[PDB]
C-alpha cells in the first residue's frame, strides 16, 4: 500500500471516522474517505483550517480500514 499524503487547503472538506479514528487528528480526504469502509460508518465531515494532510495509508491512525481503493 501507499500513504494518500494530501495536503489539505484552506476550506476543503476533512473526513473524521468517529468509529475508527484513533485520534481526533485521524482524517481522510474526500476521494479516500468515499473509496473507504468509514464512508459507512459514523464520521463527521469538519472544513480544514488548511495544512495537515490526509491520512490514508497510516495502520496506526485507524482502528480498522487505514487503506482506501486507491492506496491499498
Ligand atoms: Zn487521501
Ligand atoms: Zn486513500
Ligand atoms: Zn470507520
Amino acid at each position: 500500500g501507499s500513504l494518500c499524503g494530501r495536503v489539505f487547503k484552506v476550506g476543503e472538506p476533512t473526513y473524521s471516522c468517529r468509529d475508527c479514528a484513533v485520534d481526533p487528528t485521524c482524517l481522510l480526504c474526500m476521494e479516500c474517505f468515499l473509496g473507504s469502509i468509514h464512508r459507512d460508518h459514523r464520521y463527521r465531515m469538519t472544513t480544514s483550517g488548511g495544512g495537515g494532510f490526509c491520512d490514508c495509508g497510516d495502520t496506526e491512525a485507524w482502528k480498522e480500514g487505514p487503506y482506501c481503493q486507491k492506496h491499498e
